């Protein structure tokens, strides 16, 4: 149906926008601390601590299969990256401090992306 196609064009356009958002968010992590999943070879107990791991590569795979239906879904995943890190790592670590910075710098990007999604529909 033509209705089905039009929904698919909206999903595709959301996907393009989210990809630009994702790149911008990832530029706020020049150390690439959040680029890849936490290794279970190098932190074998990780899953006793964190129930829903997330990282930029896993968000990117989900994005390219058009797996984000709206911005809320994307934001939940971004917030997981941050919130996982601030629980697992202590306050005085390079990791925790990098989360705080990504959160603060990412909030500006997400502020305007929410206007762009509402605005463009």
């Amino acid at each position: 149906s033509m209705e089905q196609v039009a929904m698919e064009l909206r999903l595709t356009e959301l996907t393009r926008l989210l990809r630009s958002v994702l790149d911008q968010l990832q530029d706020k992590d020049p150390a690439r601390i959040f680029a890849q999943p936490v290794s279970l070879k190098e932190v074998p107990d990780y899953l006793d601590h964190i129930k829903h791991p997330m990282d930029f590569a896993t968000m990117r795979k989900r994005l390219e299969a058009q797996g984000y239906k709206n911005l809320h879904e994307f934001e939940e995943d971004f917030d997981l990256i941050i919130d996982n890190c601030m629980k697992y790592n202590a306050r005085d670590t390079v990791f925790y401090r990098a989360a705080v910075r990504l959160r603060d710098q990412g909030g500006v990007v997400l502020r305007q992306a929410r206007r762009e999604v509402d605005s463009i529909g």
